[PDB]
């Protein structure tokens, strides 16, 4: 009775007397933390946190604030995980319910510009429902690096959307670098959805000052000028090196190390967690604002149309939020070449060669190393899915490993190492942030003779440990990784003809690994920094000299990088109906 | 013989004993600046700078170098100008000739992607040619304003790209912001020009450091971050609102007047030109650098493939300087919105009413007002054009002016205001920098009752007074407008349909004017700045409180701007075989 | 004086326009133009077998040019009263010497009433589809 407690909480309907509430709005989500907080300060049971809600819910607080704050509570509170009592899948938010015919998508001539066709990508219910649970994971207050995480993660979904962009030829996508800009193709949430939540027409734009159909009571007026302001003050300090504290001449100075967190912190607001760094002194909230927040709650304020609640919901699904994160990864762009790494100073002492990617199944008798499949199935329209269902035939990676340490390696002293698992479309390839993370994997050598390392899909660190729809895997029945990346998205579609992509795997020292934060945070934590080593420029091509230098030629480069292999494979793109 | 002497110079090959020559390098135009200034120093006469010019030829200087070098020097000599000798038409240059058959565009449905089907419009004969004396026009050293001109044709041609890039239903231009972009189409020059120069790949991108396998004698290295660092830098000076001095504590600094002249002067490197201003104070040229003309140079070296004479020729055909364009542009709405200005301050005391835009031929029996024509006709092949020469039947626009001065205007005191005609995407209409200038005309008024004052689309103040390739136009013999915007090009191509379009026309009193610059920089003359009034934010719309104030709802406010009037109309796209 | 080229625009890229290259070919239309020459001549037995096989055989060709660029196959025009509905005008250079029709053009049913009589006999489309009906049975 406490999980079917916590599924009635979520379903419940905001009512016209319910106080208005946005889910976009920084105002509302500060509001939102503390009754999350709230729930907490009830004790230490769940039944605590229940009854603390029930109450608040009776006393009539807004039910879509209630889910947000549930969601954060029951994610970060130790009895719900230890009693494995999770907060529901997406598919019970009250929005995939009608207020009688299932209402499919309006596929239509004058309905299939810009970036449609990516519509069955950017509304998998998987990744919508992965999404939806990040924000949970992330929203609760050890772990250190919650900017690093935040400038990672959406990094790496631009670089999988892009690619999967030119997968079907589109073209990249335009950043909201320029917050004057123009939407000009204008969006409409799938059928299904359109009943609780409205898009927008071609061309609309941010509001200069603020939505004057928008009340006050939903939406604190920032200017486009103060976003700006905000930005340039961002990019200013990332050339100068330094973010200004409230204390003239101690500001804080960006390092290789901590340049990511820094940046993503700040663009996300996280003055408290930053500021237990700076030695009693404070991030100058006033030139640098809450850019991130307050940038997403323009859409939500262009978007709204003649209070009523809004939610944060489905904004993987909406064209104009990957305008946005792209814009995120800029910051990122900058940070990364302003303090670039150097590729050797973590390698293990190993030599990389024979990197193949392959179907698991090889009896087909075409079949060949580095030749993998994907598919376009049916969508599941009553899961809010639109034009296919991507997944692709089961892969594995997998590599040679021969030791290089002075000492052998013994049963008595292992060498241990870390490969890790890089892709890129081939055309992007000299991009350091085109690269998606595939894999992260742990090798224990105890002999002097090469090994072939052995990687499953389903065995990877960076995938959802769910089937279709979040259909529990028995193997993985502890870390589920909810808020990973699904499986069935793994790959990029690729080409009918077979896309050319490169495989990239450097072998890594990580020394002794420091205990991994508590739940929900144990899936972000490396030693290296997440995405290494493409997550700052390589100093081999920021000092080259030469020219001739590029990702491409250091990747290929067997004799003086022995510890990183690169091999191309192709991705068949297919139709399964 | 002064002509043929001319033409002969112009028809030069350049041949494998020239020193190399690279059109788009800052050090190589520093080198053909100084000959061309050599030439000058030769004499008070044409005959005199001739007579240097053959001298240096068959001293085997490049033929190439000694182009540019000439066309500044005939441009801007007193001599020249006076005996009415002109640089040559841009036919005449050796790219448009071979080395039997005329080769034409390759129209396949493999080079049929991104924006190629506007081929039309960058390869427009006229465009270039006016591109081209552009710069033997702007490269001449009175005139104060080349920052303003410099950045304002830039984003004058900009809005008219993208409009034109609208009327197809192609996307809108992706700045080129982030210098580690990719040009993911790839580009191909005309067939006929392929034998001169080439193109790039899809996928191109800047060289990081330096192209390996072009020679040190056609370019310096500028690494990518060094240009980037310059941005950077231009960009915290905008914000801050100072420009560095190269002594500590006197910046320059910016102000609403001299903003756009400072920012388009420091990002093409006027240094020289805008430090007589500054006091015997020089600007910091290390910090911002020399971005525009170092970043067409890393283009040029992005092209360059396995030295050879780079000319700068062709620009406009190509649509990765589009993207630069963009960029450039980018800066302009960074100052825009920095420095308001109101749009009452310089009201005429007038009242306009009336607005029409019409063909001049009303003698079709389905004709109405506010309903023109455009027409795709071959392109002339020979003129290195590509799939249509663009053209408009004949257009005129009127309004309606009655006077509002407490005195009233009289004989013996007239009142003298100027109209200044703007047109605008109705999509794009609330972004200041995509209204596109169509006309400015001065009124005087001598009576009490209103007027209707009619302007022909062949006596715009915008346009540039020859016919189709260059040819004369009688009406016009003292004020060609060489590098003015092309009579045919005047009009955005519109849609089948008819593609609605909104007409803006504000009445200024300017005051009485001081003399215009001397040839040949007497087109760029305005009171006011090129663009006004849309050149820089509206005081009006940046300090609405209220949210409901846009450039929409203020044209359309007769009640309190009555010196502004605007009216929509309709372009209509066909085809004439 | 001027070279005109080819209208390539989103207006007239419809149909099977992109297979312009292949039908304006100088060497295929140089070709067709002497077969003219030599078939129109009057030992030799086997004009009808030639006149199919020669048509047939370019048909082919077209069509399969068509399909590598995912192009629709040919509608045969044995429907007499068909509609051609892309219209046609001949590369710019030709269009002073004869010209196309527009989209939706038809065979007139009896005759072109503004064309004379000097130039063409009325053959009524009853008449042609008539010829065919009888040479089908």
């Amino acid at each position: 009775r406490v999980s079917s407690d916590v599924r009635g909480i979520f379903a419940l309907p905001v009512q016209k007397d319910h106080k208005p509430y946005n889910g976009l709005s920084p105002e509302h989500l500060e509001t939102m933390k503390a009754v999350s907080l709230m729930l907490d300060a009830a004790g230490p049971k769940l039944e605590d946190g229940i009854s603390k809600a029930k109450e608040l819910l009776e006393e009539r607080i807004n039910p879509e604030l209630m889910r947000d704050a549930l969601g954060i509570y029951l994610t970060h509170s130790k009895d719900a995980q230890q009693r494995k009592i999770f907060p529901p899948p997406l598919k019970n938010h009250p929005f995939f319910s009608t207020k009688a015919n299932v209402a499919g998508e309006i596929c239509t001539a004058d309905t299939l510009h810009g970036h449609a066709l990516l519509s069955y990508w950017r509304d998998d219910y998987d990744l919508n429902d992965s999404h939806y649970y990040w924000h949970m994971v992330y929203r609760g207050a050890d772990f250190d690096r919650h900017g690093e995480v935040f400038l990672y993660v959406h990094s790496q979904m631009v670089a999988r959307y892009e690619t999967e962009s030119l997968c079907w030829s589109l073209p990249l996508v335009r950043p909201w670098n320029q917050y004057d800009d123009f939407l000009e193709n204008g969006y409409a949430p799938i059928s299904s959805l359109i009943e609780h939540y409205g898009g927008y027409p071609p061309f609309s734009t941010w509001y200069s000052i603020r939505n004057p159909d928008m009340p006050d009571t939903l939406n604190v007026t920032i200017p486009r000028a103060r976003l700006e302001e905000w930005r340039d003050n961002i990019y200013a300090a990332i050339r100068k090196g330094q973010f200004e504290t409230t204390s003239k001449d101690k500001p804080l100075v960006l390092t290789r190390d901590n340049c990511l967190n820094f940046v993503g912190g700040i663009l996300d607001a996280q003055y408290p967690s930053l500021n237990k760094l700076l030695g009693g002194c404070s991030l100058d909230e006033e030139r640098y604002g809450n850019l991130h927040n307050y940038g997403l709650g323009k859409f939500a304020e262009m978007a709204y149309r003649n209070g009523l609640t809004i939610s944060n919901f489905g904004a993987p699904r909406d064209p104009c939020f990957w305008r946005w994160y792209k814009h995120l990864q800029y910051y990122g762009r900058l940070a990364a070449t302003r303090y670039p790494q150097d590729i050797t100073a973590h390698r293990a002492e190993v030599v990389l060669s024979n990197l193949v990617v392959r179907l698991q199944d090889r009896s087909s008798p075409h079949y060949l190393d580095g030749h993998i499949t994907t598919f376009l199935g049916p969508p599941a329209v009553n899961f809010m899915e639109s034009k296919a269902k991507l997944g692709h035939e089961p892969y594995e990676w997998n590599v040679q490993v021969k030791s290089c340490r002075r000492s052998p390696p013994s049963k008595e002293n292992p060498q241990t190492l870390t490969l890790r698992l890089f892709i890129a479309a081939e055309d992007l390839m000299n991009d350091y942030h085109s690269w998606i993370e595939m894999d992260r994997a742990t090798v224990q050598l105890t002999d002097e003779s090469a090994i072939t390392k052995v990687r499953l899909d389903t065995d990877s660190s960076v995938a959802r440990k769910m089937g279709n729809y979040g259909e529990p895997d028995p193997r993985y029945a502890s870390a589920v990784f909810r808020h990973g990346w699904p499986q069935n998205l793994m790959l990029p579609v690729g080409k009918v003809e077979g896309m050319p992509f490169v495989a990239f795997c450097i072998a890594t020292d990580d020394g002794i690994p420091d205990p991994a934060p508590a739940p929900p945070f144990h899936h972000y934590h490396d030693p290296r920094g997440m995405g290494y080593p493409f997550n700052r420029a390589w100093t081999q091509l920021t000092e080259d000299s030469t020219g001739k230098a590029s990702i491409r030629t250091i990747i290929s480069n067997a004799e003086l990088y022995p510890f990183i292999t690169s091999t191309t494979f192709k991705i068949y793109r297919t139709t399964k109906f």
